[PDB]
Order: structure tokens, then C-alpha cells, then sequence
């Protein structure tokens, strides 16, 4: 049956996935035991944690190019068991080069995990139910890394930091031989289907770079939102150093329900209305995310004194989480539906390195500018550049989507 | 007529090259000056320089790219002008952020200016006299480099900081025009000629990822000797502080005399010999190089004591720089001579990216295992790691060499 094959599928994959993202932080999750077992000063972890970031970024890229040439349940099982292999290593090791050293194949591991699934629920499920699962599944990631901690300590303080690493490994071993036997790749290889175009006919389309520099302003100005609200409201709003962490969960709550919103809303809107080769019916939510952000940046910036009600600055922090989470799903969703059957991957990898660029931007040159001129300056640069870029994307809404 | 044609092609890119490498440098000429005006600490310098580097790999790649879809001598003419414009408009500010702005564009720019002279060089000269011209260019940009400063503090202790950079971009943006006027980018523009293979199949040739793995092998060691050489020899050897800096000396004459032989004994040993579509008369200098490099760091290793005599730690910094220099060049030679006529930038683009990343490992890791372990484990390791890719270039000497 297809909901049964389905509902089989969805499974496995939300519990790779979980697998996936508990292995990728167990480090920074049993830190604290082993730093009190070998001690270690602070350039140690801030370079593994620097290697495993750069192989992350670097395997990401290669493996949604080459997604397209193998098989998504190999590759899914594949990354799971040298993940689950590096982990178990880890934990037979003392010294920080070799710590460095094995951090590094695990963001290369890790980068083999995304892109099957996105094949897989794109090759699986219909064009109207393809931003709910997505969405789930970035869901799924979220459950993961918000119940990683709690088990992680409960299960440090009582036996050992080593044993949980081995313990972890192994079951990642188990369930990637579960997922090998349980994924199918496509349903004709049941007996269903559910249904060229070169990479350099690809390149040459507008859409690709609308939506890279689209992806680019949106990760960046969240990016800089993320990391330097709570300097902002420290340093010269006047309050406290509570409301700072309460703005930040407020922020990420905000964020997750806006996701899965933004995901169930547009594949609804995308449902209604007909298909034609200009244009896209999941636009409008974008473009109302984007604005609603704008606005948000600016009532947080000047309507927000040192006497303003806390109630006020945890609405702000969730409506900017809400209009800032959901575009990103969007676009994730739109450079994958909105291309053709192959090179998927290829037209996801490209805005992923925007992506990448864009936290480089959002990181650097925002301190310097707040450390020179103030704080109120770099946020006034950062929301008149994201309103030029909604300016201009909603300028160019009616263009030539499909690529090929 | 012919001697005339390239002696005047060669004489404008000598002046093109030498003027872009100065007003690269110009900045860290010019410092002392603008620092004494208007202070600085020093996380503002190198933030400037980082973004400089940043933009000057990125352009850098992607003009190797596109170089061989635009005329050469536009791109030159268009480098320089920029670059001029980019140095008068840096003469006229007074800020940090908008110093490190301008500072990305000049990058951006600088990377214009290399492949255009070697697709220039490779269709005006013979293939037995392509690695001659070659390394001459690269002494014009080291001549360039090394008249610099001296002029520059001269010209700079009499009259002002912001009189020289307007100077110099002027300079340059007559210069450009002189060069657009004078460089001819092919003999069938004037009545003589000197005299497919996409993409996809270029990347599917085994060459290139050899060549890459010996540039990534080169350039890393060559980085650490270069980077961490006087630390060695102060912190282990127990020298004073002038044997490393006389050390540096020599190391940088040896280079250079050896970058110029190396490429005058390859090309007559390549005019001597035959051709044929399996192997290159280029590889016995690249062998022997590889295995003087691998001697002298053995050598400067183990047999450098506390009491050793000056000469001999000349003589070994002088014999390393000579086979390190050596092969840099010869790599850079013969990626773009066993190409096909087209796509000789993306040639040599992916060997530059290969420089790049290796870089990174000669700066990072090498650091923290010396610190961790020490010196001597550091150059063990890197010295086994140069001797084991020299075996394995030996072993892969005769293979399929013209990729297409
Ligand atoms: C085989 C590949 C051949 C070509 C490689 C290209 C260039 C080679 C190296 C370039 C590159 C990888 C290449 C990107 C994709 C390549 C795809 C293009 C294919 C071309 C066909 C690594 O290179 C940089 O990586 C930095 C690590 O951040 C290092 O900083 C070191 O750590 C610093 C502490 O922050 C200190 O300053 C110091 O300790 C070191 O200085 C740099 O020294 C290093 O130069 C840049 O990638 C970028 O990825 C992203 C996400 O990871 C990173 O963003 C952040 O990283 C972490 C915070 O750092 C966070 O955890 C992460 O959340 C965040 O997102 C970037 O930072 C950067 O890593
Ligand atoms: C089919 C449906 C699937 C089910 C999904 C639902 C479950 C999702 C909730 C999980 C959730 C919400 C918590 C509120 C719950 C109420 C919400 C109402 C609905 C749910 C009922 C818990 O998130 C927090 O949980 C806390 C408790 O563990 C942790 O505190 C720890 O406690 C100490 C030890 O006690 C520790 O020592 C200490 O380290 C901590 O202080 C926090 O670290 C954690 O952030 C969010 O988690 C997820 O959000 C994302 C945001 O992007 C976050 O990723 C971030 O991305 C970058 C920023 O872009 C950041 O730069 C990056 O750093 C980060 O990776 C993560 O946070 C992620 O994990
Ligand atoms: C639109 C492009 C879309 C994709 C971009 C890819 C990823 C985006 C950013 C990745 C990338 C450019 C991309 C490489 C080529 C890309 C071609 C691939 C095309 C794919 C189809 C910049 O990214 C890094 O650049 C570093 C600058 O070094 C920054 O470090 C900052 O500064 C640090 C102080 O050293 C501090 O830690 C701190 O102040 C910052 O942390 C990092 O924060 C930053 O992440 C990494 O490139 C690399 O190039 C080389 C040579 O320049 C650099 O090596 C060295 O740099 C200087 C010493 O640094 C030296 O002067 C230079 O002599 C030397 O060689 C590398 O360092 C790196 O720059
Ligand atoms: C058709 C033929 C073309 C003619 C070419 C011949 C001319 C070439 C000679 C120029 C030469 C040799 C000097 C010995 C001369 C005798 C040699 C015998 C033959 C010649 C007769 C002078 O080189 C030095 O000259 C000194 C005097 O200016 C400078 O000292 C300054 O003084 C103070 C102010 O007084 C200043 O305040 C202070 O900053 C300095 O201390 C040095 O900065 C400079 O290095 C070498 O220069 C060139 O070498 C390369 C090496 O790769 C170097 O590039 C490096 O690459 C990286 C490393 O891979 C490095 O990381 C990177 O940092 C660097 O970029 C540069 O050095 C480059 O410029």
C-alpha cells in the first residue's frame, strides 16, 4: 500500500536523521566529563570544532553534486555506519591532534545525510505534499538536538563519557543496517510510480541566482539577528541578562512554529491554484515572510527603550523567528521542486555555498562595523539592505522558473 | 616581425605585471604613515589584509575560469584600471570599514591580471620556449616585490601617505591604456599564426588530479619550512636571531635561482626530446627537485646541532629553496602546456584551489602538532609525507598525459 510504504519510509528516515544530528554534537554534549578526565584549554575545542565545520561544508557541497549519481539508500547507509565508525574511534582516543583528526571525517560523514532523503521525498511523494514533510523532517532534526542534552548528562553522570560514544556508535551501526533493508529507493521498485536538461543549460538560468541571493540576505540577516541580539539589548538598550535568553527561546520557538506553518501553508496555496511555466504559487508567503521581517527588524530597533515591557520584546523576538524561519524553508523547498527531474542536488548545493558565504558576511564585517561606529548603525545597515532585497525580489516575482 | 612583435608584447606584460604587484603591496608599503595620522590596533590590519586574500583567491579562481571566453587583452587593460581606480579612491578615505570595503575590490581586480598573460604567452611562443618567458614573468612580479618598499618609504618620507596612492593609481590607469594599445592577443591579428575536448571529459582525465596532489604536496611543505623555519631553529636548535633571518635570505635567492633554471633546463630538455601522446620530458627535473627537497629537509632535520656553523644552515636553507621553488613552477608550467588549445585556465584553477587548501593544512594543524608534540614531529611528519608522494609521483611517471 502506498500509505503503508510511505509511512515505512518516513520512519526510517526520521530516525536516520535523528541519528544523524545526536552524533554530530555527542562531542559538545559530553565535553564537560572529558575536559575534567584530560584537561584542555580553549584553542583545542574551537579548532575541532573549526575542522568538523569545514568538512561539513566542503563534504555538504560535494555530496549534493554527486547525489544524483548514486543510489539515496546506500548513500544514507553508508554515511550513517562511518558516522556510528568515527564515533566509536573517538572514543578510544587522548590526544588532540588525533581528536581533530577524527572530527574531521565525521563532518565528512555527516555531509552524505540531506540530500538522499530530499531525493527520495521528492521522487515519493506529490508536488502538494512536498513542504509539510520537509518541514517534519527539519522538525525532526529539531527534536533530535533538543533532547540530545538532558539524555546525554543523565547518561554521563552515571557510568563514563567513553562508554557513551561506543554505546552511541553501535547503535548507529544497528539502525544503519535497519535503514539499508528498509528504505526503497524508488516505487517502481515495488510496482508504482508516482511521475536532459544539462548542467550547462542549467547554469544558464536567472532563477538559480534570484534564489542564491535570496538564500544569501535571508541566512545572513538571521545570522546576524541570532548572534549578536542579546549584545545589542546588553549593551545599549539598558536590560537585563535574562531577557537576552528569553528573547533567544522566544526566537527559536517562534522559529520552528513558522516553519512548519510556512511549509503546510504554501504546499496548500500550491495545491489551489493551476501551474504554468511563469511564476510560482509558493511566492506570496515568501514575500509576506520577508516583509513582515523588515518591519519587525525595525520596531525592534527604535521602539524598544530602556523602559519597555518584557512582554513586548519577547513578541518582537518571536514574530522576527517566525517571518526569519520560514523563507529559508521555502527556498530550500523551491530550488529542489522547481527543477528539473535530475540534477537536484546540483541546483540545492550551489545555494547552500551562498549560504556559507553569507554567515561569512554576517559574521565579520557586522562586528567590526558595531565595534566602530555602534550596534544601532550595523542592525539600520542590515534591515535597509534586506529591504532592498525584497524590493527587488518582488520586482522580479513573474520570471522564467523552471530551469533546464 | 616576430622578435620585434614579442619583444614588444613582452615588454608591456613585464610593466602591466610589475605595476599590478606593486599596487598589491602598496598598503603594507604605506603603512607606518597612516598609522602614525590616524591610529590603529591590530586586529583592523588584519582584517584588511583577510578580506584582501579572501577576495584575491575567490577572483582569482574564477578568472582562471572565465579566461578563456574573454579577450585577453581586455581583461589585463580592465584588471589594471580597476585596480588604479581602487588605489585612488583608498587615497581618499578614513575609515576602517570602508578601508577593508575597498580593499576587497582590489582583490577582486588583482585577479584579473595572470591568465590572460599565459594564454597570451602560450599562443605567441614555441613549446620549447614556454618555461623561460614563464619564470621571467614570475621574477618581474619578484623584481616588483623587491624595489617596493625602498622607493616607497622614500617617496613617502618626503611628501605625504595619500600623495603616493593617488600617484600610483594614476600611474597605473596610463599604464592601462598603454597596454591596451600594445598587447596583441593573437599573431593572426597581424597576418602570421604559431599553432573540442569539453569540460566533462577534461575532468575525467587522471592527470590533473595528479598534478593537483603534487601542488597540494609542494606548496604545504614549502609553507611550512617558509612559516615555521625560524621558530625551529630558535625555539630547538638554540640559535640566535639573526641565523634565521640570514637563513630567510638565502632560502629566497636559492628560490629564485632555482625557479629560473628549473625552467630553462625543462624547456631544453623538452626541445632535445621527442613527443608522444604517453609521458612528458618535464618530469626528470620535477623527480629530482622532489628528491633534493625531501635530502635537504632530512639533512636540516638531524644534522643541524647547537654548534653547527653558519654556512652550513645557509647552505641547507639555500639547496631547500632551490628544489622547493623548482617544482612550483614546473607544476604551474605544465598544467597549462598539456591541455588542449581551449579550457587551459580551468586547467590551472583547480591546481590554484589545490594551493589554496593546502595552505590552510601547512598553517593550522602543523601549527598545534608542534605545540602539542614538538618541532621535530611536525617536520618528521611532513618530511615522511613529501617522501611518500614522491614515491608515488615516481611510480605514476608514464601515464596518459594529454587529458581532453
Ligand atoms: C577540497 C575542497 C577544494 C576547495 C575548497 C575551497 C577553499 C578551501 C577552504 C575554505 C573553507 C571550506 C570550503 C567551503 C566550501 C568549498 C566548496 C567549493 C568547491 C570548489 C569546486 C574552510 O577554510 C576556512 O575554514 C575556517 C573554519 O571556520 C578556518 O578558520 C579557523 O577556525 C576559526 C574559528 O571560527 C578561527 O579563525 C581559526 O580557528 C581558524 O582560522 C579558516 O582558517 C579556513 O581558511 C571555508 O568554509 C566555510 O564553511 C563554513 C561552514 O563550516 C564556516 O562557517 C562557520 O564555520 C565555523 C566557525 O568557524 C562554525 O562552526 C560554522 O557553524 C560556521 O558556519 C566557515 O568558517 C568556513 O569553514
Ligand atoms: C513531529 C514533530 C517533531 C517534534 C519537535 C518538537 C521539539 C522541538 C523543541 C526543541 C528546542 C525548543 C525548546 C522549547 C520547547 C517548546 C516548544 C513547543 C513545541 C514542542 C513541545 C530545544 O532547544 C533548546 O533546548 C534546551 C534544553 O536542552 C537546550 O539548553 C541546553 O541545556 C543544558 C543542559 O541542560 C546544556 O548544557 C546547554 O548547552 C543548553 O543550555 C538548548 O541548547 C536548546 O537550544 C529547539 O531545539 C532546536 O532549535 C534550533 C533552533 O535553530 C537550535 O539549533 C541551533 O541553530 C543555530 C541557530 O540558527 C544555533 O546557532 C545553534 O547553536 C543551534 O544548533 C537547537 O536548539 C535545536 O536543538
Ligand atoms: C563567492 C564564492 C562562492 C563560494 C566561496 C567558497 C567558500 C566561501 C569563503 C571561503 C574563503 C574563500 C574561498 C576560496 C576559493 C573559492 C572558490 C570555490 C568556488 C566554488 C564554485 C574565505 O573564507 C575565509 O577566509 C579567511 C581569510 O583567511 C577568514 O579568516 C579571517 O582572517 C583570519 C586571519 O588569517 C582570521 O582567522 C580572522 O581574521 C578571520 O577568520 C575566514 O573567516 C573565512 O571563513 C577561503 O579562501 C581561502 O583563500 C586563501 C588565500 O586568500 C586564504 O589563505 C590565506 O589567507 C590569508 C590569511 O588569512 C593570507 O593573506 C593569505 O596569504 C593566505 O593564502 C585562506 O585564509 C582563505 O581566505
Ligand atoms: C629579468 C630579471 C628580473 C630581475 C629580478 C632580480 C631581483 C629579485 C630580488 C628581490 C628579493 C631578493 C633580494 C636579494 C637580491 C640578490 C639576488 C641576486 C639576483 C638579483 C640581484 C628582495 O626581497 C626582499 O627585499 C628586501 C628589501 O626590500 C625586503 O626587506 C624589507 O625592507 C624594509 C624596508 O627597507 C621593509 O620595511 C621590510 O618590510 C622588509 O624587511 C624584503 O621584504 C624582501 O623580501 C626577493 O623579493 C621577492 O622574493 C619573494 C620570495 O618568494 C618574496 O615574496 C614572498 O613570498 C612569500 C614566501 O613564499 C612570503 O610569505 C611573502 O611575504 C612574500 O611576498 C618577496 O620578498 C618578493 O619581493
Amino acid at each position: 500500500g502506498y500509505g503503508y510504504y510511505r509511512t515505512v519510509i518516513f520512519s526510517a528516515m526520521f530516525g536516520g536523521y535523528s541519528l544523524y544530528y545526536f552524533n554530530r554534537k555527542t562531542f559538545s554534549f559530553v565535553m564537560p566529563s572529558l575536559v575534567e578526565e584530560i584537561p584542555l584549554d580553549k584553542d583545542d575545542l574551537g579548532f575541532i570544532t573549526s575542522s568538523q565545520s569545514a568538512a561539513y561544508a566542503i563534504s555538504k557541497f560535494v555530496s549534493g553534486v554527486l547525489s544524483d549519481q548514486m543510489s539515496a539508500r546506500w548513500l544514507f547507509s553508508s554515511g550513517l555506519l562511518l558516522v556510528g565508525l568515527v564515533n566509536i574511534f573517538f572514543a578510544w582516543s587522548s590526544t588532540v591532534p588525533v581528536f581533530a583528526a577524527l572530527w574531521f571525517l565525521n563532518g565528512l560523514a555527516q555531509g552524505l545525510g540531506w540530500p538522499p532523503c530530499g531525493k527520495v521525498l521528492r521522487k515519493w511523494f506529490e508536488p502538494s505534499q512536498f513542504g509539510t514533510w520537509w518541514a517534519i523532517l527539519s522538525t525532526s532534526m529539531n527534536l533530535a538536538g533538543g533532547l540530545g542534552p538532558i539524555l546525554a548528562t543523565i547518561l554521563a553522570q552515571s557510568y563514563s563519557w567513553r562508554s557513551t560514544l561506543a554505546l552511541s556508535g553501535a547503535l548507529c551501526v544497528v539502525v544503519s543496517f535497519l535503514c539499508l533493508l528498509l528504505i526503497h529507493n524508488e516505487p517502481a521498485d515495488v510496482g508504482l510510480r508516482n511521475l536532459e536538461s544539462t548542467l550547462q543549460e542549467l547554469l544558464l538560468s536567472p532563477y538559480l541566482w534570484v534564489l542564491s541571493t535570496g538564500y544569501l540576505v535571508v541566512f545572513g540577516v538571521k545570522t546576524c539577528c541570532t548572534d549578536w541580539g542579546q549584545f545589542f539589548l546588553i549593551q545599549e538598550k539598558g536590560q537585563s541578562a535574562l531577557v537576552g535568553s528569553s528573547y533567544m527561546s522566544a526566537l527559536e520557538v517562534g522559529g520552528l512554529v513558522g516553519s512548519i506553518a510556512a511549509g503546510y501553508l504554501s504546499d496548500r496555496a500550491m495545491a489551489k491554484a493551476g501551474l504554468s511555466n511563469y511564476g510560482n504559487p509558493r511566492h506570496g508567503l515568501l514575500l509576506f515572510m520577508m516583509a513582515g521581517m523588515t518591519v519587525s527588524m525595525y520596531l525592534f530597533r527604535v521602539t524598544v527603550t530602556s523602559d519597555s515591557p518584557k512582554l513586548w520584546i519577547l513578541v518582537l523576538g518571536a514574530v522576527f523567528g517566525f517571518s526569519s524561519y520560514g523563507p529559508i524553508a521555502l527556498f530550500g523547498v523551491i530550488a529542489n521542486e522547481s527543477a528539473p527531474p535530475n540534477l537536484c542536488g546540483t541546483s540545492h548545493a550551489i545555494v547552500g555555498l551562498m549560504a556559507n558565504v553569507g554567515g561569512f558576511l554576517a559574521g565579520l564585517p557586522f562586528s567590526t562595523i558595531a565595534k566602530h561606529y555602534s550596534w544601532s548603525t550595523a542592525f539600520w545597515v542590515a534591515e535597509v539592505i534586506c529591504a532592498a532585497s525584497t524590493a527587488a525580489f518582488f520586482l522580479l516575482r513573474n520570471i522564467r522558473t523552471k530551469m533546464g
